[PDB]
């Protein structure tokens, strides 16, 4: 057994997965976010409660406003860096591709539904169809090139274009449809085959920038799929890894990341399975 495994029997057998949760939201260091509390940015914001660090957020260059709900997490021991954001607001769909093309992002893992329990989670960003959806606030336009859909999530192809200049990049939206809000992943073969689809299409490698990782609020399940990643990547370079120091260290970045206990006792579980490396767990999760 690992020294992760013993730490895990031991959370559960005595039932320690929430104090460890209250542990952890109680050392989370508190950092200034007075640029998300302008008056101007109150449109910009799904949530009052969720606000991004002004130390790393993300800026729009050389826009007017170039505020936008979105973190910077560097992990520099992983040599790993995503951004987490807010799904994002009709009036902010167009700073979402601004910041997307700025940052030189090659893939968006969207993790929640665009409606979810009788609410918006998040606004339809990207063609459903052959329509092209138009950001003329910034200059841009997304159109579908491909859709590959799974049992529980879907992969769409996405031609991001600057109207103004005509350069085009193609981007990988990986979309979790079957994540519930506040909840956790059906197993973490499901997870974990997700996060592999997502590793293996090259778009988290040194050669793009930081990957989009989004849900409703940028840090539930956003922080779950990000703790996981960073800790496979953290355990392949050799080191024994303590998953609440990553996890606060994370939460520098952006705050609240992971938000219930389950979700963090999952975030375990999935490390643990995933600390192993795979076909098993593309046909445990029933993709086909
Ligand atoms: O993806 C999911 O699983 C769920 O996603 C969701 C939502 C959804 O999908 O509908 S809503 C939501 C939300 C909205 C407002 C406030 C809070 N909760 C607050 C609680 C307090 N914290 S905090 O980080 O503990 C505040 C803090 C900052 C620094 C230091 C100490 C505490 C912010 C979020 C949560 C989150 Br999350």
């Amino acid at each position: 057994p690992t020294t992760i495994e013993r730490e895990f029997e031991e959370l559960d057998t005595q039932r320690r997965w929430q104090p460890l949760y209250l542990e952890i939201r109680n050392e989370s260091h508190d950092y200034p976010h007075r640029v998300a509390k302008f008056p101007e940015n109150r449109n910009r914001n799904r949530y009052r409660d969720v606000s991004p660090y002004d130390h790393s957020r993300v800026k729009l260059q050389n826009a007017e406003n170039d505020y936008i709900n979105a973190s910077l997490v560097d992990i520099e021991e992983a040599q790993r860096s995503y951004i987490l954001t807010q799904g994002p607001l009709p009036n902010t769909c167009c700073h979402f591709w601004l910041m997307v093309w700025q940052q030189k992002t090659k893939a968006v893992v969207m993790l929640n539904r665009i409606v979810e329990k009788e609410s918006v989670k998040c606004a339809q960003y990207w063609p459903t169809d052959d329509q092209e959806m138009l950001f003329k606030e910034t200059g841009f336009s997304v159109k579908l090139l491909s859709e590959d859909v799974k049992s529980y999530y879907t992969v769409h192809l996405l031609q991001l274009e600057n109207i103004n200049s005509g350069e085009t990049r193609t981007i990988s939206h990986f979309h979790y449809t079957t994540w519930p809000d506040f909840g956790v992943p059906e197993s973490p073969a499901s997870f974990l085959n997700f996060l592999f689809k997502v590793r293996e299409s090259g778009s988290l490698n040194p050669d793009h920038g930081p990957a989009v990782i989004h849900c409703s609020a940028g840090i539930g399940r956003s922080g779950t799929f990000s703790l996981v990643d960073t800790c496979l990547v953290l355990m392949e370079k050799g080191d024994d890894i303590n998953i609440k120091q990553v996890l606060l260290n994370m939460r520098k970045y952006r705050m609240g990341l992971i938000q219930t206990p389950d979700q963090l006792r999952f975030s375990y579980m999935a490390i643990i399975e995933g600390a192993k490396c795979q076909k098993r767990w593309k046909e445990l999760s029933k993709e086909d």
